[PDB]
């Protein structure tokens, strides 16, 4: 039987596909740093970044239900073994923010493709991503700021992981 | 600081570590299966194997909580790129019966190590898993049962492909 | 039309299929206990077995769904007529008590078979099996201790078919 | 102590007995068929006629507890295995509503027998028996009509099971 | 009159009414601790020690019910002095994670016993307490982490003890 | 850091903590006496005593709470090994009745000495003590009279026991 031709264009195709695989790598990276903290005594952290793992997971998800609707094959190559050597947690949070600035511009080109090829179905389907990344994004500046504020000297840590899982737990 | 030892023994660590993994690549699997049932025109069955796809995550995020609360550091691997190519519907379930046929094995083999290495925290966290593992594989035997009564010939596939998408429509 | 294999291993397959055997078994016997009873103006008795009776052909049912599901076929067998001569209410609860006694050993051994074969998925069925065979070991002993603390001589058939009516009534 | 005789006269004693006997082994009898369905494949007329056995077991136990308040002994006989062999979905519907017919009239026989010995008692307890017996082999007659009227060529076994689990569904 | 038997073999019988002492004594220990915590201004951990003290004994209880019902004898010998002097916050806590490590083996080898005896009854009835107590063994790991990241010097001990109060409030 | 002297008086600090242990001892004969009771058929003394045993153990725990608020360090002794032998049911009560009378005379002592001492607070505190006391030892006073009354002839040990039943039911 014959099957409909996938409704995206072959570019918007491949940079779908690979957020797919980013948000996938994504979720490992941050279960490899919850469970840093979590072996460190931080399980605010390490709740959090859980949390925030199961998260990116839900926008892989989210794109590939979009790619099944439009008849695009969903090609899943490997995902990348995270980095799970770490120095500590203000580390964590600086080498975090410095992702989600990855993630955020890498969902910048794709919206900037869908306009440069007319794909207006793709733009309007893509803003409640741009809109939640960008949430995340200001989240973990607002973490990585406040992380940087308290330091880690007389009872810092401490202190630090008591903040964040105050907001590990007003955001369930 | 200290933070205390893992509180699982280095083979019951090394089986849920590959465990957690094994779970991961099976979701992977099932993302692919699914998105080839989409593209050709078997959305019954392209529905159930990503709900299918989406509860295998769940089982390997069931396993790291468990890893984390025993400061067990969870070793997350490069996840395999899934086979992309079948042949169609039957063979699709025949692989996924054998797959969780090879689940099921894998959950026997954990639970043996605990009972021989007397840990009873283990055996009993599992048995969630044995039991929704059971009722997992049980499905996947019902399904290939039904798909092979149904057969191929005239409107085989969609008949098949309706059954399938009733089954993922009452399981949530 | 091809359908799958059973599920479960021989020797598995052998011993539950027993089991349903054996609980029909019980059902009929008691069903006979309960008729003695009846007919020598012990109703207390009589309702307390007849329950008892339908109870066991419960547990025939449930392990014949759980045949089923595995695509393991219910083999009944040929079962003798159950005893219908008794010498009164003492005789027929000790002979009770060693009868789930017996029970309570051969749901044992199938449990101990399952962990030797590493047959988890059984193990933990079995396991609402365990606890309801126990909970009704446990009130035979109960009946048969105050059987015994009230005796046989003035008005003790009656104050014993009483108690014995109290807990019937309290268990529906 | 002295207990009443018998209520019943030895005549319909002989006869309700056999009927307890004949629920008895027909219970047997479906659960075997119900089981040659579940294992090739036919779940739809493996549940309906594993739920028809456990109602073949409850219309024994009515029998029983009539017989237990009228100082009636219960007298059950031995259990020979039931056929366990079949050729097909047919060839059971056509034995099962043959069977049905065979205990349709084992009932008839007994109400004419209640009635030429003048025990109104008895005729009137049977009624709901008469009433819920001709409702089941009307049923059996509807079932046997409609797998004939599908057959089971191109897709036939599937509709024909789908139906008779429709059915199954609605009486529970 | 005649009793029946114990329903136990004599080494579960053994092990059981052992546990029960342990119990008994591990309840006497944590409100030793926690009145060392509550004469050196440390109320938070004064309370989370007495009531955890209070939950040992109901698990002694729960022990000695399971006992009574299978008619073993609970011959209780004596409960032995706790140990009452304490260096500090962390020694109670290094001291109470240990005990717990040592109480979850004691469990581990009744569960392991009841295995090899194939006393499958004592196995299922055990699964409460197995999961409880990895519960408190964690519970203990976790605060003993706690303590620890915070350590004892500028506000420590009163960060610590607030830290704790506030998992035992959360707790009732 | 320093914390606050002990609020109460030696000798009351003394008494106290005698009371405490003299709780716990009388709690582990309790039990022993209920493992008597169940053991030999006789379950309704067997729920009271062990329900009376818990009760004892409350009252410990209440003083322990005292001791507490007051910053007084808790001297927790070894508990004693209870007796395990007694000749049956007037006996125990018999004994459990005498105990309960120098409870009494114990209570009274530490409340003369608190009258003498001018400590209010203390005075103030044991009252519900004393109620509560005096209630239980009315309590064994009452299910004394009533054993003696029934006595242990024919079904005498057997109603007893049932009367016993009633009043531990009653109370919970
Ligand atoms: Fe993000
Ligand atoms: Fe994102
Ligand atoms: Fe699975
Ligand atoms: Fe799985
Ligand atoms: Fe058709
Ligand atoms: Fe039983
Ligand atoms: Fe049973
Ligand atoms: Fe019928
Ligand atoms: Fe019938
Ligand atoms: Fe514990
Ligand atoms: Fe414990
Ligand atoms: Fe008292
Ligand atoms: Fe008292």
């Amino acid at each position: 039987h014959h099957s409909q031709d996938p409704m995206l264009s072959k570019d918007i195709i491949k940079l779908l596909n690979e957020q797919v695989n980013k948000e996938m790598n994504s979720s490992n990276l941050y279960m490899s740093m919850s469970s840093w903290c979590y072996t460190h005594s931080l399980d605010g952290a390490g709740l959090f970044l859980f949390d925030h793992a199961a998260e990116e997971y839900e926008h892989a998800k989210k794109l590939i239900i979009f790619l099944n609707e439009n008849n695009v094959p969903v090609q899943l190559t490997s995902i990348s073994a995270p980095e799970h050597k770490f120095e500590g947690l203000t580390q964590i949070f600086q080498k975090a923010y410095e992702h989600e600035q990855h993630i955020s511009e890498s969902i910048n080109n794709i919206v900037d493709h869908a306009i440069k090829s007319k794909d207006h179905a793709t733009f309007n389907f893509l803003q409640w991503y741009v809109a939640e990344q960008h949430e995340e994004e200001v989240l973990f500046k607002d973490i990585l700021d406040k992380i940087e504020l308290i330091g880690n000297e007389n009872h810092g840590l401490y202190l630090a992981d008591q903040y964040v899982k105050g907001i590990a737990k007003s955001r369930k």
